[PDB]
């Protein structure tokens, strides 16, 4: 059926795949930047800024277009000052023709081992909230909306604004 | 005045105790479990998971408990696939007798600086719906509400509950 394995630097090239094809998914279209050397340099270099999972199916149930990796997730670790490392889950995508075989159930099982082994607290991650069916699908192994809790709101600033802070009086 | 400089392994009996301090500042009323141990071994260890820029005052200046150290700021770096490398803060405080001196505003300028440095597209962080004055802040320094915008939501799942997906059929 498939294999849920740690990603090699040979699979940047499907990685980047997957991720434009999550882009498309995505409804906030939004232009995929990142490239197979971005990929390669900043999770395969001196230090992995991230790191995926692959999902491979056997060698006689490839994609059409003749690709063994139909899904992929990102993660990296990140640190609470009260608890200490946690585990962050990025992004998680299986193909379409793909889906409902099991693979994601599979990929999470696996982020949770991860999770266990390298002795994180929790994972966290972001869910639209709109995305009902993906909020209950998380509410029903546990987990809690943080944001609705404690009122958590995602704040970003731009580089062009970054800049301006890095150079003024 | 004061200096923002990158935090040292001697320092972390500084952090922590203006974690500590933090903590009862927060309402959100939390149980710090980390430990100086858990500092130095999760930020000066193989590998750093959180890095620390420090605010230390003139050895006359101390604290009225003899310290150096009366802010700091806790960042790591985060992956988006979209555009790559982000800069990604996590904490920031200043001890009260200390705050309107401008040390605030020389730690974000740092930050800034850390981000250019480091190539990342743009620094996330979390802001509280409530805060409206912090919210203000940062708006007024170019920042966008991600959560406002995109409908982001913060979940979590604990160790209790990754056990259990680690460990399932």
């Amino acid at each position: 059926k498939f294999v849920i394995r740690p990603a090699t630097a040979a699979d940047c090239s499907d990685i980047l795949r997957l991720i434009k094809e999550l882009a498309k998914y995505e409804y906030m279209e939004e232009q995929v930047i990142l490239t197979e050397k971005d990929l390669l340099e900043d999770g395969f270099g001196e230090h992995p800024f991230y790191h995926c999972l692959v999902a491979e199916v056997p060698k006689e149930h490839w994609t059409p277009e003749g690709h063994s990796i139909v899904g992929f997730a990102m993660y990296y670790f990140t640190y609470d000052p009260w608890i200490g490392k946690l585990l962050y889950l990025e992004d998680f995508f299986v193909m379409s023709d793909y889906r409902g075989f099991g693979i994601g159930s599979e990929i999470l099982k696996n982020l949770s081992q991860v999770a266990m082994r390298c002795r994180c607290s929790s994972m966290h991650f972001l869910v639209a909230e709109w995305n009902e069916p993906s909020i209950n699908f998380y509410k029903r192994r546990g987990a809690s909306d943080l944001s609705s809790e404690e009122g958590w709101r995602l704040f970003k600033i731009d580089k062009e604004y970054l800049l301006k802070m890095a150079t003024e009086e």
